[PDB]
């Protein structure tokens, strides 16, 4: 299929961009780095493929809509749990995925694109907050028979993958801190369940 | 005093470099657009002038030093405060000053040096801790004849601060994300001292 090879030469235009920015460096490789490794699969690309930028997003694309599906699976093997269950097995498998170098690296990207005029990163976040895991989070605070719960679902998701996530991501990204092992990952998402559900009276 | 003068000095050359970082943007100017403008009031500088990187953050010094005394006061003037009082008290006062444009305005610099290979913010960071405003958090923690609150102490004052701040500091940085108005500022302060004294069972 010429659609298959479309794809295909997509795909080999990302890993080419991935591999440099890993390798290389994101602010020293630029667009023509990209296009000479990736030779006669990039004649033209006109699906976005117009600058190093919009590559990255792609990449970053596919990153969070993994990210989503394994952390929807996570929660849905559990079976009429109860609000601490979800949330503990919803916070595991989010706090190990921002206790990978990947999200550091991907990061540190992120960061530096603080000065960028083109602001392809506002319209990256503007267009894919559904791709957000804390849309899953959100989806159980409105199926709880609970008013507060349910009129305030966004704004708690947001509050717990927050609780769970900085400043840790924070201080990974900017000095390098070190990364939390599983026990402390672990810890971590049971000292705030706790919290979340429970308030520090207790 | 000649002491004075030195003093003089140092608060001149930091005031041009500010005046720069903000008029013509930190990533544009170089130490010696700072030295043109300093004129004789830098000759050499020795105590730590001698960058771009350390001006900035003896100016962090100073900022970070007002910021934990205005923070101290407001919490200061608690007449045996109940837990949900000075709580009420530091969460209005530290997101207040996280809703200025200065605050985004430093945080902007600061993401821009996530590849600096001089690690000056790691050093910063290292090396005055003490001076953070959520020690003042810590300290009545532990005046809490609770066992819980005393032996968790910094990480709860640093999971209090982390739910008044993020993720909002981090989008006002990144991609310009509105600032909190008054209202909204004792909104979220409100919302989360609940959370974090009640849990979210009730
Ligand atoms: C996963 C992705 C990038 C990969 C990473 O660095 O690991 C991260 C980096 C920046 C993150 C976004 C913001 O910086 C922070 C926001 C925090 C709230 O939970 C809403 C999602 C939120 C809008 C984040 C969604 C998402 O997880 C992002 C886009
Ligand atoms: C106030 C100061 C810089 C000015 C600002 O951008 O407004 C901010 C920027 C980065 C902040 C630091 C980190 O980025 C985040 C950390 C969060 C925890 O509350 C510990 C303090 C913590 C280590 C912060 C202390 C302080 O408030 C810092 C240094």
């Amino acid at each position: 299929t010429p659609s298959q090879k479309v794809l295909a030469r997509q795909e080999k235009i990302k890993a080419v961009a991935l591999e440099l920015f890993l390798t290389k460096g994101y602010q020293e490789t630029s667009l023509s780095d990209i296009i000479k490794l990736s030779g006669g699969s990039y004649s033209n690309i006109y699906d976005g493929f117009k600058s190093k930028e919009g590559l990255f997003f792609e990449i970053l694309d596919d990153i969070c809509k993994k990210h989503f599906h394994l952390i929807y699976s996570k929660t849905q093997e559990i079976k009429n749990g109860t609000l601490k269950e979800i949330l503990t097995s919803f916070g595991l498998a989010f706090i190990e995925i921002f206790n990978q170098p990947e999200a550091v690296a991907f990061g540190k990207i992120i960061y530096s694109q603080v000065y960028d005029k083109d602001r392809h990163l506002a319209n990256w976040i503007e267009n894919n907050q559904q791709n957000f895991s804390y849309n899953i989070l959100m989806g159980f605070f409105k199926q709880q028979n609970n008013s507060y719960m349910k009129k305030n679902a966004e704004k708690l998701a947001v509050l717990f993958c927050t609780m769970l996530k900085e400043p840790y991501h924070h201080l990974n990204v900017l000095i390098n801190a070190p990364l939390k092992n599983k026990k402390e990952q672990k810890e971590h998402v049971e000292f705030v369940v706790n919290v979340f559900l429970n308030g520090i009276n207790s």
